[PDB]
């Protein structure tokens, strides 16, 4: 995500938050992480992938 | 990679983080705020 710093640092922020939260809050953080991974993949998709 | 997919993902992302407001301990409050602000910036970037 070197060409999309905002997205990269959001991913990092969420991973860090995941390690500090619990229960249902952690599920919501993991939901956010999954959304970011989906958005990252489509922003970085090369032809042939 | 459609625009519909993109918007749905950004909406789900916003809603998930919004649920954390008032629900995390004090020491995590600012981090939730930061992530919410990043998501809104990411959304505006794509409109």
């Amino acid at each position: 995500l070197e060409k999309h710093v905002l997205l990269k640092k959001l991913r990092d922020a969420l991973e860090s938050l995941r390690g500090r939260v619990a229960g249902r809050n952690k599920d919501d953080v993991e939901e956010a992480i999954a959304m970011v991974e989906a958005l990252a993949v489509q922003l970085t998709q090369r032809e042939g992938e």
